[PDB]
């Protein structure tokens, strides 16, 4: 049994290695020791886009949302490309893999956002830009508070440590949740998250020896995604509802 | 590698299915007296049209409104099952919204075949079924809107595709680099470029003894430019006519320009 807990510990790893580019390795380079060009406020903004060549862009409160949402739905495709190397998840019911995803991007996202984020900013474009969280911060209400939320989830988040290797296997727990509302057939789905957290158990012995519990502190911080989205969909059904083109709001639905 | 391109292929089959209710296959089963679904009610004339609201302006419009509702479903579709295309999102996004602008009508009368014979054509997620007749009976110029899909569904339909055959094919259309005011054709070439290649290999699997069906099916983006074109100028005329009538948000930036 142990052998086969490290077996799928490599094999997630791998699948996350190949579908998601920028790793939390690589992101941490980049935050310590090339380097990143800096947004700190509106002057090294409009610099900013002239420099990096935004995928996103066409006023500055909504144009960096605007940029949130593009970069989020890349990740989406991304979780989902990992998904299916996950042990199982493509012989579930095609309905349930739906209402998996549907109900998990936006955990996985905060998740993953932590690895990118430290104190004083966030990472974007693909590493090639990095917004302080003064910044963010400054935005006008009620922009300048959605990120906030994120970067104190992140500090604690980051302090427990985790690399990709653990992080690879917490992803996939949290696909595999068997309470998301409307599953067709929670057996498979909490047999195969029963595996995983087996697994994410036995690499976080392994990898973090000295992390007494660190298992069950990264199980608690489950619930404190589960409350960033909650109160994430709050926001957004406000910018939804505040600021008021037909195909781009089609793309960007949820 | 013909490994990658299976994968690719069972990808956009995958997200296909998960993309669009109602599918050939279920269709055809709807269509051909089938056990795993049912029977539709079928539309004629004004009586039966009248007993499809107790089972499912004037006449003319109610249809045509009702039309155009189903349109804009189809665009929110094609919309979701576009983002699963790989690297459709990465592109800028000014040339998603342009892909997806000139996109959706050649994947909606694609799949509007899937969902005719030569006898009519499927509605209401196929609990319905108005005959070709009917429509054309309706009157100028309401109908001439669907005889030239049906004669598109019927040259189509002997191409004989499936729903894993469709998938690919309508992710080809999205990604085609030649439409007007895209900003990075190359990118977007790239990846019809490995589309084109699965299709070509799913094509060769599943329909080993159809020799040139991917020629033959890449020919058919002819008779959907011709069906838009049409349909454009047929448009047109209601806006000038009735001027009391509103064309969906959605449905009008994609004809805007
Ligand atoms: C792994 C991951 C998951 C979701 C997101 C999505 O969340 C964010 C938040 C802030 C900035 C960016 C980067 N792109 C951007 N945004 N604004 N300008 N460039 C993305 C990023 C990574
Ligand atoms: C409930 C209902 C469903 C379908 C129909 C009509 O059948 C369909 C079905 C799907 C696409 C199109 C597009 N064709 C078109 N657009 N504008 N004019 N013709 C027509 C009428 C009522």
């Amino acid at each position: 049994e142990s052998a086969d807990l490290r077996a799928l510990a490599k094999h997630l790893y791998d699948s996350y290695i190949k579908s998601f580019p920028l790793t939390k390795a690589k992101a941490r380079a980049i935050l310590t020791g090339k380097s990143p060009f800096v947004i700190y406020d509106m002057n090294s903004l409009m610099m900013g886009e002239d420099k990096i060549k935004f995928k996103h862009i066409t006023e500055v409160a909504i144009r960096i949302f605007q940029g949130c949402q593009f970069r989020s739905v890349e990740a989406v495709q991304e979780i989902t490309e990992y998904a299916k190397s996950i042990p199982g998840f493509v012989n579930l019911d095609l309905n349930d893999q739906v209402t998996l995803l549907k109900y998990g991007v936006h955990e996985i996202i905060y998740t993953m956002l932590a690895s990118l984020m430290n104190k004083d900013g966030v990472l974007i474009s693909e590493g090639q830009g990095f917004m302080t969280r003064e910044f963010l911060k400054s935005l006008r209400k009620p922009f300048g508070d959605f990120m906030e939320p994120k970067f104190e989830f992140a500090v604690k988040f980051n302090a427990l440590e985790l690399d990709d290797s653990d992080l690879a296997i917490f992803i996939a727990v949290i696909i595999l949740s068997g309470d998301r509302p409307g599953l067709l057939n929670v057996k498979p789905i909490e047999d195969i998250q029963d595996n995983l957290l087996q697994a994410l158990e036995l690499q976080l012995k392994l990898n973090h020896p000295e992390s007494s519990q660190l298992f069950a502190k990264l199980l608690q911080k489950m619930t404190d995604l589960r409350q960033i989205v909650t109160e994430h969909v709050q926001l957004l059904q406000v910018i939804k509802k505040t600021e008021t083109h037909p195909l781009l709001q089609e793309i960007y639905k949820d």
